[PDB]
């Protein structure tokens, strides 16, 4: 294995315990997800082993991710003594998260108190096509002397859930086994509730010129601690290459029977090819995925760093063999947000997909598909019809939402989202549109996307209260996007998206019926469709209030929203984020205009090709200025719609607040896991903002790209309808080339309607 | 509680982790041990909890004195984050041992990151009247703030022993159970190989002007750690005490019925006690303890601390109630030795208990008797009669001593001490006679002291070797005092012991068959002592050998010892102890004339009644120089037999060296626990050298002190035939005054009759 160039290459300056650096250097398969510590487990570090859907509550307010045995861990013995890093002096460190090929590279060169020398040199992966598979190969060299080495490998099944926070933290899962098996050392568990059996099998080997060079291999039951460990008589300047390969099966799986069983035939096989073979094989995943994801920026090196960052992880999390997962809010990569699916996955995360992958973006759309009843007993729950998805998602589909945390003040708190944030289930019928217009996949759409659109729609006509004074709908007591403002009336964010979500629900009505009768007979059959429910949704739709000052142009997030105390954004933060303003009490956000994030404007941006270039400018210099960043979905949608609408002043630095959410830490909560909304934001802000991509009422792709100054070039490809396109934009000019010569593309570069 | 005055005090500079002062300020009540480390557990320390008399073997090579789990865990937490001292500016710090009254004792004031001011301040003991009894008392205060404070108890049942070594690290015993009992959290195991079972009951309040002010309570399961965790809404400057009380209960104990409801019933009554009622009693037990040994030194105070120091550590660790387990090498203090009983018990330590609180001497003595039926099989299975006693014993009275370790060098050695250390058991026939002349304990001589001294007597008899050319009884291939020689013959020490022990076994069957016929029956019968053994034993001794070689009075180490290289000891480290000369190689000790610690000298001090003053000068002046002091029981009988031979300022500075021991860490090993031997060293140079005490035959009290040029006054206490003698030792004068009368006394004060 071989660097790849410093363009790909992240990296940590100091040899320390950071919980930065193990969201940022945490690596995932989409299944399997490993927390950037050090190899050896330090004292302060958080460790963090997750497999996507293995969730469990326990004694816990809610259903949590569960933090599994950490089983990385690897420590060197000189004589009996544990080589402690931390306790050299060192004379070469280096660490770095390769992009390119999806590797976490350590070299240490340490001078211990002795005064002895020691390299040691390896890196880790999480497989990519081998999805059981977690990969660590080490060279350690005694530079000066020779001793006796001991290479310690251990399980640690002492882990926790939530081990900082004394209140919550839980331990998941139970230990059921622990085996040396001769071949490597097996430990397997049972989530606490039972839902889930995990094994996870490991062998280390210990190789001079590839043979076995050990005189001894032990192995110690510490309690929930099991090690495997090698003495080898070192000679001074030998290379010894230590490889660790760790498997993990659950009772997802199909269908595996036992995880032991599966786990230890899943290692012989991997046991029959090298290091090298296995690293071969990830890297060509890489390939693959980078091949159409990666966007090149040509003259802003801080842009394009932190992009492929973006991307990575982005392209490292999703598996499209699943589809009974999808995205947590920190994805496979910490604790926050318990491992739940948010609004993040489909409207900030899921375009990428779309457009780069789109076998991933229709996995998590199943995923969605098959909690449809989940989301019909919520809707029965709260006295509404359809399909209520909720506002976070676990394994069940069940409202996973806390019911109480604390404030920004530390003091106790009422959550209300999980009750009142119902945007939710519109956002998952417009995500369903968005990849069927992208794609044209109509079998998709005829057995599985009608059947989302038309629940939530239901939902939406059960919600929806006719007030007769005013001749209008009204959707009362919620939130909308903006979380600072709780228990609203008509937040037009969400009205107008029921609104789209009845209309398209009786377009699609009409359009199986005339098109597809087979389809509609049998879709009307599984959810009992009457044929009134159309014109009950177009009665319910035309009629919903939209709060907005025809005079002043301006739409009013919610009711009453315009009476509120405003206040002026007068300061940034060394990380350039809107600081609190003077005046302002953090647990009365509700009384003034300052909102957490896009409201207005995220409507603007998701059903844009129905608002005039007047609204939207207007708009958004309104809310902008309001805008506080108080989350990390925040900017990339202001970047975004910046350059839509001209105002690009500020498009830049709000481009760069999203693409640096976690490599600076901009929000302080980084440690928590990836904002992986934000990555998702980051995309979109360089393909429908600066790339200037924009989808018009007839599926026709218009293009009208901006580049900040400093930006020479911008090169991305999408998929669109089935045709790969390549964009190159420059200062002056867009080119736009399809990959395969065939097929028809409309466009509309600047005004002006092209085929290719 | 109120601190001691500062002479009363060892002062522990900086807030850190330390082997040394968790050997230190380990605190022991002769049932219970606890080592030094800090309420936090940071993650540096090395935990130690020990119950006298629990030991397993499990997969370590021999039986090891069990670190159970530790339950003094005291954490602390601010609205959620915890309060780790290690990450604060740290404006106060004190901690010290208070020695008389034996607590342990910390305050800090720290400031946090966030600017924040706590204090926590308090201090802990093991109780020495209640011996299943540990006590944490702590207040805090929020100096300048106002939060939630989480207080959290903690029972880590996750400790191992030797846990910084991976070949030995064993996890000696399975958690049985946890629980809740609403009062307190519970926690019971039970040994690896079953012998032992632990229950571990904590109760933790947190109280406001003496009122629970918690507004919560919780406990968690967090698989082999159990929590008790209180909330409290604190508020600036008031004062918040955490009280912690601990009862820890073995099966060693007498009707524990059900473990747990014998825990909780015994905390229950503890629980209605005050922690100044119960330090109170802790405080009388160390006041009556201390009433008899403290030894006042004028004129340095240096050395009348640090004596304190020793003092104090014996005074902690005998419990005389309990006749089934002795004083390991290392006290309870730490895992060095494994807490075996070695000869440092019987030759060291105890004359110390003998002297200042007999009834500790004999339950030590008890130990041993109750150990005679393994003493008869080991000498049996090798070959011998009678009682050969184990060079190291545990709970059994097997063998425990390792067969296998690693040298001076770190390579894999056979260790031999176990085959051929013989002299322990006339170490310990010695003990007994020891013990009975200064107590005249007819008793315990008739029923089990006789019985021990005629069976070691009956296997020096049978290890006695006829060379029937030169004429003479033999030894050969033994380790004497000076384990540097391995495979000696006739090593003097062993042989004058031996030869001590068949002649006083003959004389005590000549008193008992004529004084106390009914109990000579009895024992006789019991051991089926024939009438012609003391025949053969008065015989074997006569024709023991003994290396004079005169009339150069010089006894020889060994034979052939004279002929090995000789080297000058000339240099010296910063403890001022012995540095090896130039030439010597650490794996070939056997070829030099250097030696460890005290052997023809330490049959010079122990039979010193049988020497004279010429003779003593001689070997004392020749071995000395050649001796590297490379144990801990070496300095202080060079010290003594120094001052015996008037060789007197090498006898201050070998005094210092056994004072400091632990406090100046001048062996480099003072983390593995107490050096046990060298606290009673320290006493017996004080009393026998420096005091100027000897017996002489028919127990002729004898004193002849020499003061050091520093020494101004020297008093201290002894029991002597049942009386308490005050002694009062100046330059010039020598005072003595019975504070309690029981037998006559026969005292010689420099050649001259005197009265008291
Ligand atoms: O998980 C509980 C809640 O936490 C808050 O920090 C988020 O803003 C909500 O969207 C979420 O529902
Ligand atoms: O990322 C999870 C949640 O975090 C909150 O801070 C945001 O307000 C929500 O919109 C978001 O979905
Ligand atoms: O415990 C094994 C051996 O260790 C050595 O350090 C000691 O010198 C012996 O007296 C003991 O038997
Ligand atoms: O302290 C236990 C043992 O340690 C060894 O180093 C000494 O040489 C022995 O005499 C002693 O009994």
């Amino acid at each position: 294995m071989k660097l790849s160039e410093r363009e790909w290459l992240i990296e940590q300056d100091k040899l320390e315990a950071s919980g930065k650096f193990e969201t940022c250097f945490a690596l995932t398969n989409g299944y399997i997800g490993i927390r950037g510590i050090n190899e050896e487990v330090f004292c302060e570090e958080t460790p963090g082993t997750y497999i996507a859907g293995v969730f469990d509550k326990s004694t816990a307010q809610v259903t949590e991710l569960v933090n599994l045995p950490n089983p990385i861990g690897l420590r060197i013995y000189i004589n009996r003594e544990f080589l402690n890093p931390l306790k050299c002096e060192i004379l070469e460190f280096k660490r770095v998260l390769d992009l390119k090929q999806g590797i976490l590279y350590r070299k240490l060169r340490l001078k211990d108190v002795k005064g002895r020398i020691t390299t040691i040199e390896g890196f880790r992966f999480v497989s990519m096509n081998n999805k059981n598979l977690i990969v660590q190969k080490y060279d350690v060299v005694c530079e000066n002397y020779s001793a006796v080495l001991n290479v310690e490998s251990f399980i640690d099944a002492t882990t926790v859930n939530s081990k900082d926070v004394p209140n919550d933290r839980v331990k998941h899962y139970e230990i059921d086994k622990k085996k040396d098996f001769a071949d490597g050392i097996y430990l397997g568990i049972t989530t606490k509730d039972k839902k889930y059996k995990v094994g996870i099998a490991s062998s280390t080997k210990v190789l001079l010129n590839n043979q076995r060079c050990y005189f001894n291999r032990f192995t110690k039951d510490l309690g929930y601690i099991i090690t495997e460990n090698f003495e080898v008589e070192a000679k001074q300047g030998e290379r010894y290459e230590i490889e660790k390969l760790t498997v993990l099966v659950s009772s997802r799986e199909k269908n595996v029977g036992d995880v032991f069983e599966t786990c230890t035939n899943k290692l012989k096989e991997f046991e029959t090819k090298s290091a090298e073979k296995l690293l071969f094989e990830h890297i060509e995943e890489y390939k693959r995925l980078w091949d159409v994801a990666n966007i090149d920026i040509v003259g802003d090196e801080v842009a394009n760093k932190s992009v492929k960052f973006n991307i990575f992880h982005l392209i490292s999390m999703a598996n499209p063999e699943d589809e009974h997962v999808s995205l947590g809010a920190k994805g496979l990569h910490g604790e926050g947000y318990k491992g739940h699916v948010f609004w993040d996955t489909e409207i900030f995360m899921l375009p990428f997909y779309i457009y780069t992958n789109p076998a991933a973006a229709k996995a998590m759309l199943m995923y969605r598909y098959n909690l449809l009843d989940a989301a019909r007993e919520n809707a029965r729950k709260n006295g509404y019809k359809g399909a209520q998805f909720p506002w976070e998602s676990a394994d069940t589909g069940e409202e996973e939402t806390p019911k109480w945390g604390y404030d920004y003040l530390g003091n106790p708190v009422r959550i209300w989202t999980g009750d009142i944030e119902y945007h939710i289930s519109a956002d998952i019928a417009y995500a369903v549109m968005n990849y069927v217009r992208a794609t044209d996949d109509i079998d998709f759409l005829l057995n599985y996307g009608s059947e989302i659109i038309i629940e939530t729609a239901r939902f939406w006509a059960s919600i929806c209260k006719y007030n007769k004074e005013k001749g209008r709908y009204e959707i009362n007591d919620v939130i909308g996007p903006d979380e600072f403002h709780e228990h609203c009336n008509n937040n037009a964010y969400t009205n107008y998206l029921a609104k789209w979500n009845l209309l398209k629900a009786s377009e699609l009505c009409n359009l199986l019926l005339e098109k597809y009768p087979k389809y509609f007979e049998k879709l009307s059959k599984k959810i009992n469709l009457s044929d009134e429910e159309p014109f009950v949704w177009q009665e319910i739709a035309s009629k919903i209030y939209i709060p907005y000052h025809p005079d002043k142009k301006l739409i009013e997030q919610f009711e009453g929203y315009f009476n509120l105390k405003d206040f002026v954004i007068k300061e940034y933060d060394q990380n350039n984020m809107p600081v609190w303003p003077e005046g302002v009490e953090l647990d009365k956000l509700n009384n003034y205009q300052l909102i957490k994030q896009a409201d207005v404007v995220m409507l603007l941006y998701l059903l844009g090709e129905e608002f005039d270039d007047q609204t939207k400018k207007i708009n958004y210099d309104y809310y902008e200025k309001r805008t506080m960043h108080k989350s990390s979905l925040s900017p990339s949608i202001y970047a975004l719609m910046g350059v839509r609408v001209g105002e690009t002043n500020r498009a830049y630095i709000n481009f760069m607040r999203t693409a640096l959410t976690d490599l600076e830490d901009n929000q302080g909560n980084t440690h928590l896991g990836i904002h992986a909304a934000s990555l998702g934001g980051t995309w979109q802000a360089l393909v429908f903002g600066f790339g200037g991509i924009s989808i018009e009422k007839d599926d026709v792709l218009s293009v009208n790209p901006w580049l900040p100054e400093k930006w020479e070039s911008l090169k991305f490809s999408i998929w669109w309808k089935g045709n790969l396109l390549d964009f190159k934009i420059t200062k002056d000019n867009v080119e736009v080339k399809k990959r395969v010569e065939k097929g028809n593309v409309k466009l509309k570069i600047k005004g002006q309607e092209a085929i290719i």
